[PDB]
């Protein structure tokens, strides 16, 4: 699809089962999810924004399906004002900017 | 053009009479930049992101030529760890997301 700005570019994802709403945002170098269950182990990293920095929690190779396509990625767990997928899946799922 | 989303999508902005970098950001509702004077009134805002809330000055009907492109409307300035371009800005160049 073609996705215009005048509205947040919302989509809905399936993580682990479960859908939900997040964020395409071009401006995220990470996909940032909140508070949930996720399988594995995670690893820590600190993620800044623009009211400062974050704690997260980082898992690797997760299975995420984003608008209908299919992702493998890391995704970090932590406060967020909204679901955010960020460059590493945008990548993935061929999304470019264009104008 | 076509931006690719392997790395940052960073673009020359001119605004105030300066060159800058900034960030093209789709999920922003508002253009930040950071401390600079602009022409005019302004008031006083807070904004959330990743990390919490700044306080930003909010200047209404400035022009911002973005990638060679120009477009007007709210800017707001404050202390942000980099300049973004924000939907309200984006919409106007015509910026779609496309996968
Ligand atoms: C995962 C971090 C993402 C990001 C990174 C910024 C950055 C980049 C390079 C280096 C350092 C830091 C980019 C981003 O879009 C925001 C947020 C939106 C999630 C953001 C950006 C700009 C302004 C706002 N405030 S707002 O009032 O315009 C706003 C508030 C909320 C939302 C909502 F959709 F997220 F809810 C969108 N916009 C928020 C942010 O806080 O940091
Ligand atoms: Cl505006
Ligand atoms: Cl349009
Ligand atoms: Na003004």
């Amino acid at each position: 699809p073609q996705i215009t700005l005048w509205k947040r570019p919302l989509v809905t994802i399936k993580i682990g089962g479960q859908l939900k709403e997040a964020l395409l945002d071009t401006g995220a170098d990470d996909t940032v999810i909140e508070e949930m269950s996720l399988p594995g182990r995670w690893k820590p990293k600190m993620i800044g924004g623009i009211g400062g920095f974050i704690k997260v929690r980082q898992y690797d190779q997760i299975i995420i399906e984003i608008a209908g396509h299919k992702a493998i990625g890391t995704v970090v767990v932590g406060p967020t004002p909204v679901n955010i997928i960020g460059r590493n899946l945008l990548t993935q799922i061929g999304a470019t900017l264009n104008f």
